[PDB]
């Protein structure tokens, strides 16, 4: 028996229950991980709310974590008991003392990386990697727009953008979050709790606007992003914090001067035990070289996962926050 | 006084009237063209139907044509009376004996190109140019999907794709249109009057699907295009023959494996008297080199523009068709 956070029905935070459950016996290519640190991600709230249906109820939650390998399937050779690993993709269940998942979703941690750093970087870091390196290969000097610049993904994006020589214009909801973003490497900040983002962008870019706009909040900033992208530019809708963007008429893309739009998912970029490896190597290489940093991690006891999600959804957090089993 | 085709109200073909009107005096940078050949384009039916509002009623129609310069604005130096020109962008009014437009929308014709070739190539040719060279730089060997392969744009696309060494899979509504497309350079054809396009595409591409899908029919093929694009591939929605594609939830882009979508417009790519020049030079260079050809042009008297539009909308045409003033 082991403890985990699960829900028997979709809904608000009250739906989460900290209870005993019986971990499954690893498949031939599965790995049993004894979690030491668990990630907190906005998508966790969507599975719990039902925005994204689970395969069955009661359901586990979470897809990011780091810990020690406890058991290995008979066909697994990459990992052995005792190995220190991390993951940011795979089946639900990270919110547990013991998580079982395909070896394809795991990446061995270098002795130099702690479990807290991994649980705070993995998923969000892999996302920034594909957003800035694959979805749209940001080049030095480019002026890009990135919403929620002080959030989990946003904070890493500020740092990565700076590392690339790009000039990231990060939108935030308060002068406090603005200072946070700026300190992490944001070129310019815009407080969209009252400022006109599109206007500010037009002036900051000398009327040329941004070749690419990264939007993880969705609904509330869709028009803003459409008005901030340069002609034939790209609007990357990778999040739905404020809600999903729907009911769009492709005709608006033409109206905004023939722009492009994509709705990427980590699963599509890290769709191999291996495209994951290459991506993870770059992420951890950034950390090891000192271009990315975490130090400054809020910690909640796995049993208090509900409290942690409430703060996240309430927009009362900055950077990464982890759960300790 | 001169004759033109105009409409005092939006609606069906019956709305078109062949009447006398008084051409305006060219502005300082405007050019008066004595049309010898006028293009027929699907968008013409949309302005007439009201899908795209005119600035005022009664309104002229058409944006493609070729003829002799009759008058020049005082500030115009690129053109002089007698010059043989062509245009595929600009204000409404091509459906006339005399059309007045900014010099920025004109391109001098080489003595070797007749007015019929220009009126049949200009707009559609410039579109294929930006679709295959700018929207998505098709490379030799790539397998691409292109709907309505026997249409005006489609027919040129079959030829251009072949010239590029690409393998175009063209969808058509009949074995007759299929033969037409094939003869023009289409690699493979699919009769979507009954065949499963997505299925055929999956088998023709060995399960890899198409890096890019060009869709000028819209509504009726949106899902088909989404199911025919490769992961992280691009779906180019440049037309609405079957109707516009609306009410889409960006979430479907993720569902189809993180794809991209754009809704380009000729105006956005040929947005300069000059980006037009470079594009036109390539188009006419293809014609001059024998890679693109027209010969096989249906002709309607400008006064019978309604009959011409009825056939176009009825899907009873192949290649280009022009109106003679
Ligand atoms: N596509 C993919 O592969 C992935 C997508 N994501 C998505 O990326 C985004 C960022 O996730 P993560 O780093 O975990 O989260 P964050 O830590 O960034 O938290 C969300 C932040 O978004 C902003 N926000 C704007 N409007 C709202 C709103 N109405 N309610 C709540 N928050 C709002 C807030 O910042 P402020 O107060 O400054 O506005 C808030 O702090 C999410 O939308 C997430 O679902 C995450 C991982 C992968
Ligand atoms: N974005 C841009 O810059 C431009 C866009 N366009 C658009 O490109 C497309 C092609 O235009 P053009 O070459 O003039 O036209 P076409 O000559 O290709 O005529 C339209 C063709 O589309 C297909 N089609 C499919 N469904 C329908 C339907 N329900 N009703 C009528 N036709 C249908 C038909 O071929 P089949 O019978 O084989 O299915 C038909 O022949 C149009 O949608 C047009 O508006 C044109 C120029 C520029």
């Amino acid at each position: 028996m082991a403890k985990r956070i699960q829900f028997s029905t979709v809904g608000g935070p009250e739906v989460l229950e900290y209870v005993d459950f019986e971990p499954e016996a690893p498949g031939p290519q599965a790995v049993v991980v004894r979690n030491k640190a668990i990630g907190l991600n906005f998508i966790d709230t969507y599975y719990r709310s039902g925005l994204y249906p689970a395969p069955f109820l009661p359901s586990g939650l979470g897809a990011e974590g780091a810990g020690v390998v406890e058991a290995v399937g008979d066909e697994v050779t990459r990992f052995k008991v005792g190995d220190r690993v991390a993951y940011g993709t795979g089946p639900l269940g990270a919110y547990s003392e013991v998580h079982v998942l395909p070896e394809a979703n795991l990446v061995k941690l270098a002795d130099s990386v702690s479990f807290e750093q991994a649980a705070a970087l993995m998923l969000k870091g892999l996302t920034v990697q594909y957003l800035l390196r694959q979805t749209y290969q940001v080049k030095p000097g480019e002026i890009i727009l990135f919403h929620a610049a002080a959030g989990g993904v946003g904070s890493l994006a500020c740092q990565w953008a700076k590392a690339l020589g790009a000039k990231l214009i990060g939108t935030v909801s308060s002068p406090e979050k603005a200072a946070h973003a700026k300190a992490l490497g944001a070129w310019e900040t815009i407080d969209y709790s009252h400022e006109d983002v599109a206007k500010r962008v037009l002036e900051l870019t000398d009327g040329k606007k941004c070749p690419v706009v990264y939007d993880g909040v969705g609904q509330d900033t869709w028009l803003t992003s459409l008005d901030s992208v340069a002609p034939r530019g790209l609007v990357v809708s990778f999040g739905n914090a404020s809600g999903p963007v729907s009911g769009v008429n492709l005709g608006i893309l033409a109206q905004k001067d023939s722009v492009y739009v994509t709705r990427p998912t980590l699963g599509s970029y890290a769709n191999n035990a291996q495209n994951l490896q290459t991506m993870a190597d770059e992420l951890f290489d950034m950390l090891a070289s000192g271009k990315l940093k975490v130090d400054g991690i809020e910690q909640y006891a796995l049993k208090d996962a509900a409290k942690a999600q409430i703060e996240l959804s309430a927009r009362r957090t900055t950077g990464s926050t982890i759960l300790i089993p």
